């Protein structure tokens, strides 16, 4: 099983599909995406990669992207898929029962609070309850077949506000707030708990790293990271949560790093080709 990392941006957005190897350290130049994207998520359903929304900021324009688009690893081929209902830039993105949900993100102006889910199966997305919060730059995590939006920024302010989304019911509720307000934050799900790394709260790129504990229902620090990072990419890999480039505040990085839940540890295991922010991830 391979973590592997979709578009992002450096200068531009980025057409890039690479995949790294834990076993023995090395990159794999996979096939390029057919549109460059960044603020895109990625997700896995039935071995294959997808990426889901995102932005081309170009040098020619802006262009919030709706597209949702399925990578095979048997061919090192994309696919398009059903578009989106609107566009969602900065999105957040989980899977349950084989089903994509696309959670939040922006269209210009417009901050959504609208979520939709995909079937692969009927090739249709549809809509669902919407989230009690507007979001952008919104972490996501199944967890107990529950569906969490963490954080991100509303419009006007960045939060520390997370919401749980119940698919049998179709309702969200909100839950226990951060310890701090973080906006492009890490969100991924390691040991029956939903961890939230970095992010920018509304000053600073944060290192911090907190995790949400559901029968305490309390989210307590972890071990920070060495390099503070927003619009980074998140994904677990063997018990283990990789973190991927993102934005210091000053440069892009090409850092990823490992946490070790057992010894509370971060190290630097490999970089990225290259710096960026920005990118859909995702393990299969």
């Amino acid at each position: 099983r391979l973590i592997y990392t979709a578009g992002g941006y450096f200068r531009q957005s980025l057409s890039y599909l690479e995949a790294y190897n834990p076993s023995d350290g090395t990159w794999l130049r996979l096939a390029d995406l057919q549109v460059p994207r960044s603020g895109l998520a990625g997700c896995v359903v039935g071995g294959l990669l997808y990426a889901v929304g995102g932005r081309n900021n170009s040098p020619d324009g802006n262009t919030d992207s709706s597209a949702l688009d399925c990578y095979n690893p048997m061919t090192n081929q994309w696919s398009p898929c059903a578009p989106m209902s609107v566009p969602r830039n900065r999105i957040g993105v989980g899977v349950i029962d084989g089903h994509i949900y696309a959670v939040g993100g922006s269209h210009g102006c417009i901050h959504h609070n609208s979520v939709e889910r995909y079937e692969p199966e009927r090739d249709e997305w549809h809509l669902v309850a919407p989230m009690l919060t507007r979001r952008i730059g919104v972490g996501v995590a199944v967890l107990n077949r529950l569906l969490y939006a963490v954080g991100g920024f509303d419009g006007t302010n960045r939060l520390n506000s997370a919401e749980c989304y119940y698919p049998e019911r179709n309702e969200w509720r909100m839950i226990t707030a951060m310890n701090t307000i973080r906006s492009g934050a890490g969100v991924c799900v390691l040991h029956n708990c939903i961890y939230a790394a970095g992010g920018y709260d509304g000053q600073d790129q944060l290192n911090s790293v907190e995790r949400y504990d559901v029968a305490t229902a309390t989210w307590t620090f972890v071990a920070p990271m060495k390099h503070r990072r927003s619009a980074l990419g998140i994904t677990v890999h063997q018990g283990r949560i990789y973190v991927l480039g993102g934005y210091d505040g000053h440069t892009f990085l090409d850092s990823v790093e490992c946490y070790d839940p057992d010894t509370d540890t971060w190290s630097e295991v490999t970089r990225m080709t290259s710096g960026r922010s920005g990118v859909g991830v995702a393990v299969t």
